[PDB]
């Protein structure tokens, strides 16, 4: 079901075979799922002028910039007349036969010299599992690689020294030598066309839930109590006696004797 196999049918290119072309451009001439014998003849030029020898190197997979992919083989075509940019015409005939042998012929139209390589795709690098992953990643990040790849567009070309680990010159500015610059560079956000980023305008939507209680009863204490006020008496027994009657100043009634 997921597996469907019998015989025949898979008489196609399992990989997308490409070349390192311009500096940062992988051109896949024979793309996967294309029935073999396949062929693609494309004429390339060099931006890199005055190069008497160019490097044709075959990679499998797809990336924007030629790296992170598999390498089948390479060959260096010498004979190219040291001419300006876009002048050397390299005819590259890239074809796979019925066995699955990729033959890449680079023919310099300028001189007439041709060098080819014969590579069977029956055998390969890695085991295969990694290659399948590589293809899947190439599909997966394809959109990203497409934009990246097509950002380096002008003309089909092959670049020699297409990796600046150490650049030739990169400080020609007016500094000590000619200290009068003021401004000779006016733009940055101009000259090169502006692209718009894709705004993904979608908002979220929430959900909540909150259902559980701990207070089962509502206890409301009511006053329920009585009392009795007790009272008592007091001993009110008071009375001041004053016996009198027959006491005082008592002379002999008649004075002296």
């Amino acid at each position: 079901s997921e597996n469907v196999q019998d015989l025949l049918l898979l008489d196609v290119a399992p990989l997308s075979l490409g070349l390192e072309t311009a500096g940062g451009v992988m051109t896949a001439l024979i793309k996967r799922n294309s029935t073999i014998p396949t062929k693609q003849t494309q004429i390339f030029t060099t931006y890199s002028d005055n190069q008497p020898g160019v490097l044709i190197q075959v990679y499998e997979g797809e990336r924007a910039m030629t790296k992170d992919n598999n390498l089948l083989g390479r060959f260096e075509l010498s004979g190219i007349p040291p001419a300006p940019r876009g002048v050397p015409q390299i005819e590259v005939t890239f074809d796979i036969d019925a066995n699955g042998i990729l033959n890449v012929t680079a023919t310099d139209k300028s001189t007439g010299k041709a060098n080819k390589i014969t590579i069977t795709n029956d055998k390969g690098r890695l085991s295969k599992e990694e290659i399948e992953r590589m293809v899947q990643e190439a599909e997966k990040y394809k959109a990203e690689d497409e934009v990246q790849r097509e950002r380096v567009s002008a003309k089909n070309a092959l670049e020699s020294y297409a990796f600046n680990m150490k650049s030739a010159v990169e400080d020609e500015g007016l500094k000590g030598k000619i200290s009068e610059a003021d401004k000779k560079k006016v733009l940055d956000k101009c000259q090169e066309v502006i692209s718009w980023l894709d705004a993904n305008t979608l908002a979220e939507k929430d959900e909540f839930e909150h259902k559980r209680k701990e207070l089962e009863q509502v206890c409301n204490p009511i006053i329920s109590g009585l009392y009795q006020g007790a009272g008592g008496p007091g001993p009110g027994g008071f009375g001041a006696q004053g016996p009198k009657g027959g006491s005082g100043s008592g002379p002999t009634i008649e004075e002296v004797d």
